[PDB]
């Protein structure tokens, strides 16, 4: 038990809570999940140690590769006829002098071709599967037979005509330092009659008994307002008790609904609220599954407390809220009671389903062509017109905000069979089901278990908060399990992460798929456990990502030393920064210093902030954290500027140093996803031979309103490069930094990169550009920085151009030229921002579902589907992409004064 109780400190520590605080948990649930989960624990760990130790360092260090092994035209013409020329370094004499081999081989070449090469240059100066290459400067392994030009390190150097410099490892050397960890099962691993929903002829009625802990300013009267709802469609109308004095909050009421218990779908919730009132206020609301997770529907009396109203929610109820009781007892707690049959009732099995499925159709099948005409919903077969066909084609391009009429969804449902013809079609087939019908459900139902499978991108919208339905949400997981490349579960991690909330269960296959991700490869591992870990303030979701964060530590094996490492290093940085904040806010800078390194140099937190991975990038080590360069930035919330040595042996060859901002006190959220989106429009971009290189540098939110920011080394603010002034000086600075041949090169850097902002800021509505937010490095890559406001920030009771192009960029497009506006270097610059424009419009679907994925996420200025319809208005959806050209182009005209 000694090992157990060890390793319950550790994960503990890692958590942010202890674990025998989850021991003591009653719910049967949450004990449940705990033991039912450890077979993905189990699975995982069985699949490391499968072809050990190569399948344990492919786990520690997977290929970071690119998804696919083409090159776009604009890349491959970057290379000497298919060829590139790369360095690899051999560490041999003592004292590890460095012998470096220069190869001129195809883009194309596995690592083992790479590796014999290298090994014939070192002969002529006179064994292959002995040797691995490793990056340079860090712990980026290339253990996989993967093109070389795939692995995303070697296509950045392809496209930034960088030098690849790789260092040959032995096997053996790397293989040695990955401990062997034996996973342990742990101590939880150990451990009327009953009838069918559809056997319940009966009326939906709750009972809403009291509500205790009503402390309220003597407000004058309240009511509880109930509503039954599938994701956030209402099931039926909304059922409100009989007004009652604040006072004495006692209904004894049973309230009745407008639905048949066998119609109640399996996602079926109680939205109810405690409404003041004619100014109807909402005081606290909560949530419930009508049917828990053994698939058992609600009996007996049940007690739930509520949840604060969230600012900006005017709305009585709140659908696309949390499902659950609220953890804190000192809330508003309302008492309620759930209709007796003398069994337990439960949801009926998928045998039954599909027995009742295909009864339906079969008696659809048969109607005559009169019964058919009783109903818009019902078509006879034969009756699919290549009208009705090319109807159903133009629905399915339509976007996930467009509205889709009543009369569009009888039309879908009629020909639902056609629609498994065009299957992208599904998210708008199943907004037009009557989830409050058994028949169509249970036919739905068949129709998903069979549905053809379709794009990753396609099926994550069927995992936000307009898809409830458990086999909807199985169909988008099996198509993330067939065909999400770990690159792209990569990229699109915060939004799985946030989706997992949108789950009425603990135990789900979206959280044993990303779960099984995370505990198979370790980069993903790695973010998994820091999106987590930043969210466990939040008691929304702490006893989910604290269940599942538990789950994850005791299967990761040895990362979680390291963990904790990066933990305690955060945990003292959050500790000092709080006390320069509550303690010595109003003393210098000089002062303010003083104590830090005072503080910094104590034996506990010296060893805690140094010699540990970077949260920022796993493979980045920080080593020897370097003082005398550390300093507290003037900026707001004083964040601090961190410098650590990097000790890898060929640190030169990467970077020397690793700087990182510590930042506490602002949301770091929105400039995630903001800076998710850059990376992606640019990805966009490279791929249709459109080269608008983006910096969409490393942010990490590590806690409430802390994280980290990755520092772009000779970067400068627009102000720092005119305070040394004309319109000319930066133009004249880029000049100097860029004297010769090499000086139109920057300026089709910043004309490229300054179209990519521009195009990329005025789509997504972010916050106003000015000097000190927008920074230029000495090649001439123009990027923003401060990306805390996004949308329709600035919206009222239309759209704006956030960057302005104001003389002193146009200056610098235009070479000098004094008609800036009237030269064709503006006129390509242009052409650049409309194909931009225009490539963004044409995967506007994945951009909306991004948006709509982090929804339930506490984000200001995502709020609401409202709110992503600022991007339907900014790409001009409505429109046609002449008008929506045009459009853009007037918004840059006003803007501007002129010019467009
Ligand atoms: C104060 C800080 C938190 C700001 C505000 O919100 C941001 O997003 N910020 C940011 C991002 N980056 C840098 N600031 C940054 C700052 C300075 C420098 N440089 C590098 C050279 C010296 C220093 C400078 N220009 O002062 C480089 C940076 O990288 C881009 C990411």
């Amino acid at each position: 038990n000694r090992e157990e109780k060890i390793l319950n400190r550790e994960i503990g520590f890692a958590i942010g809570m202890p674990v025998c605080e989850f021991d003591m948990v009653k719910d049967p649930e949450v004990q449940d999940f705990r033991r039912n989960i450890l077979n993905v624990c189990k699975e995982a760990v069985d699949l490391r140690d499968l072809n050990s130790p190569h399948s344990r360092a492919m786990y520690v260090y997977p290929p970071n590769v690119e998804s696919s092994p083409e090159l776009p035209k604009h890349i491959y013409n970057k290379l000497d006829k298919g060829q590139i020329i790369v360095v690899i370094w051999v560490i041999v004499s003592p004292n590890n002098d460095k012998q470096k081999y220069t190869l001129k081989i195809n883009h194309d070449c596995v690592p083992e071709q790479v590796i014999a090469e290298a090994i014939r240059k070192k002969t002529r100066s006179m064994y292959q599967g002995k040797y691995i290459l490793k990056v340079c400067g860090c712990d980026e392994y290339f253990l996989e037979k993967y093109p070389l030009s795939q692995y995303k390190y070697i296509r950045s150097c392809i496209m930034l005509g960088r030098m690849p410099n790789l260092m040959l490892m032995a096997k053996e050397s790397l293989y040695s330092q990955l401990p062997m960890d034996c996973f342990t099962m742990p101590s939880y691993s150990r451990r009327t009659s009953t009838k069918s929903l559809w056997v319940i002829n009966s009326a939906l009625r709750i009972k809403i008994l009291c509500a205790t802990y009503v402390n309220v300013n003597i407000i004058d009267k309240i009511y509880v307002r109930t509503g039954i709802y599938h994701g956030g469609e209402p099931l039926c109308d909304n059922v409100n008790t009989q007004r009652v004095p604040c006072s004495n909050p006692r209904w004894n009421e049973w309230l009745n609904y407008d639905i048949y218990i066998p119609d109640l779908p399996r996602a079926a919730r109680l939205c109810l609220s405690i409404c003041s009132v004619e100014e109807h206020c909402p005081l606290a609301w909560g949530n419930i599954n009508l049917f828990d997770y053994t698939d058992t529907l609600v009996s007996g009396k049940m007690a739930l407390n509520l949840w604060p109203v969230p600012h900006g929610l005017e709305d009585l109820l709140n659908p696309i809220g949390v499902t659950g009781s609220n953890p804190n007892k000192e809330t508003p707690c309302l008492e309620l009671e759930f209709d007796w049959f003398s069994s337990v009732v439960k949801f009926p099995d998928m045998s039954v389903i599909e027995e009742h499925a295909n009864w339906s159709v079969s008696r659809e099948a048969g109607f005559s062509y009169s019964h058919a005409g009783l109903s818009n919903r019902l078509a006879r077969d034969n009756e699919l017109r290549e009208n009705d066909k090319e109807q159903l084609k133009a629905i399915s391009t339509r976007d996930p905000l467009s509205e889709i009429t009543e009369q569009e969804k009888d039309f879908l449902w009629s020909h639902r069979h056609y629609c498994v013809t065009i299957p992208e079609i599904l998210p708008k087939l199943l907004l037009s089901v009557k989830w409050n019908s058994r028949d169509e459900v249970a036919q739905m139902y068949c129709l998903v278990k069979d549905w053809p499978p379709i794009k990753p991108e396609q099926a994550m919208e069927l995992l936000d908060c307009n898809y409830p339905d458990p086999m909807v949400r199985g169909f988008a997981v099996r198509c993330l399990e067939k065909y999400l490349t770990d690159d792209k579960l990569s990229q699109y991690l915060i939004q799985l992460v946030q989706v997992l909330k949108y789950e009425q269960y603990l135990d789900n296959l979206l959280v044993r798929f990303l779960l099984k991700k995370a505990l198979t490869n370790q980069r993903i591992g790695h973010f998994f456990f820091w999106h987590l870990k930043s969210e466990m303030h939040n008691k929304t979701v702490s006893q989910r990502f604290g269940l599942l964060l538990e789950s994850y530590c005791r299967a990761c094996g040895m990362y979680l030393k390291h963990l904790n490492r990066q933990v305690e290093a955060m945990e003292k940085l959050i500790n000092l920064t709080d006390i320069l904040k509550q303690e010595k806010k109003d003393e210098t800078q000089k002062v303010q210093m003083k104590f830090l390194v005072e503080q910094m140099r104590r034996p506990d937190f010296m060893d805690a902030l140094q010699g540990f991975l970077s949260p920022l990038n796993p493979a980045h080590q920080l080593g020897n954290l370097r003082l005398e360069e550390c300093r507290i930035m003037s900026s707001a919330k004083r964040p601090l500027w961190l410098n650590w040595e990097n000790p890898d042996i060929m640190s030169e060859l990467l970077f020397q140093n690793n700087e990182i901002i510590f930042k506490n006190g602002d949301d770091l959220r929105q400039d995630m996803l903001t800076l998710q989106i850059i990376r992606i429009m640019e990805n966009i971009w490279q791929n249709q031979g459109l080269d608008l290189r983006m910096l969409p540098y490393g942010c990490l939110s590590i806690g409430d309103c802390v994280g980290l920011i990755e520092v772009v080394r000779n970067s400068h603010t627009i102000m720092q490069i005119q305070c040394k002034f004309n319109s000319h000086t930066l133009h004249q600075w880029l000049k100097d930094k860029n004297k010769g041949e090499i000086y139109d090169a920057a300026i089709d850097l910043f004309t490229r990169s300054c179209a990519g902002y521009c195009v990329a800021t005025f789509i997504l509505g972010i916050g106003d550009r000015h000097n000190s937010n927008i920074m230029v490095k000495d090649d001439g890559q123009l990027f923003h920085i401060d990306f805390g406001h996004f949308l329709d920030h600035k919206k009222k009771k239309r759209e704006r151009v956030p960057f302005v192009l104001t003389q002193d960029f146009l200056i610098v497009i235009s070479k000098g030229a004094q008609e800036c506006t009237k030269t064709r270097e503006f006129e390509r610059f242009q052409e650049m921002c409309y194909k931009a424009y225009l490539a963004i419009r044409q995967h506007a679907n994945l951009f909306i579902n991004l948006f709509s994925m982090m929804l339930g996420s506490g984000m200001p200025e995502l709020q609401s589907f409202d709110d992503i319809a600022y991007i339907r208005k900014t790409l001009a959806l409505d429109k046609t992409e002449q008008e929506a050209l045009e459009y853009f182009m007037k918004q840059m005209n006003d803007a501007h004064h002129g010019g467009w």
